[PDB]
């Protein structure tokens, strides 16, 4: 199949202290507490954290405004009492029984000023200028927690583009599993000691050119901590 389609508000605009509800919906039919939906929120120059996972789970240190809930047919991210701040582009992300499908971000426009309400690490090196037809080995360092504890996962964005996962992995066990979109282009490995994942993206070509985030994810929870994702360059 694969034919999946997530599909969000373009975009939202509100005051501070303004309720906004922001949805996500499944082309397949109504969105389940089994789509396990997550929202993360992309901040100007790509600066990603998740805030909700498994339909209403909060990531750490998430404010207390922002809270997860199925609404009828449909995801929904609520912000009670936007803040200037909150000005960003939201994205969800649904679970369809083997791979996370990513929705298109809703821009959230908070116009005027306002109030409002007021450690893990991962680093990825910031770019790769790779040749075609080689291979790349982005790394991405943990560091403020239990490594082993928690599993890793990989974003692609060709950016104006979309969101796409590539997979994840379980540090503990090195159990895997890979969009299909990626089985064969993309290996996923893990160095204990040093506490650092791995992402192995063979033969390149030129649609490989994007950013690669790494991102922390503890099953049922959110996609929390994201690196600052590694822009990939093909030479052409």
């Amino acid at each position: 199949g694969s034919q999946a389609v997530v599909t969000q508000e373009s975009a939202l605009t509100t005051s501070p202290g303004e309720t906004v509800t922001l949805t996500c919906r499944s082309s397949t039919g109504a969105v389940t507490t089994s789509n396990y939906a997550n929202w993360v929120q992309e901040k100007p120059d790509h600066l990603f954290t998740g805030l909700i996972g498994g339909t209403n789970n909060r990531a750490p240190g998430v404010p207390a405004r922002f809270s997860g809930s199925l609404i009828g047919d449909k995801a929904a991210l609520t912000i009670t009492g936007a803040q200037t701040e909150d000005e960003a582009i939201y994205f969800c992300a649904l679970w369809y029984s083997n791979r996370w499908v990513f929705g298109g971000g809703t821009k959230l426009t908070v116009l005027g000023g306002g109030g409002g309400s007021g450690q893990v690490q991962l680093q990825q090196p910031g770019a790769e200028l790779v040749k075609p037809g080689a291979s790349v080995k982005l790394s991405c360092k943990a560091s403020g927690y239990t490594f082993t504890s928690y599993w890793m996962h990989w974003v692609k964005q060709r950016p104006g583009r979309g969101l796409e996962w590539i997979g994840r992995i379980d540090p503990n066990s090195g159990g895997t599993k890979y969009n299909e979109k990626f089985k064969s282009k993309a290996t996923l490995t893990v160095d204990k000691p040093s506490s650092t994942a791995y992402m192995q993206l063979s033969s390149l070509t030129s649609e490989d050119s994007a950013v690669y985030y790494c991102a922390r994810y503890r099953v049922y929870y959110a996609m929390d901590y994201w690196g600052q994702g590694t822009s990939v360059t093909v030479s052409s």
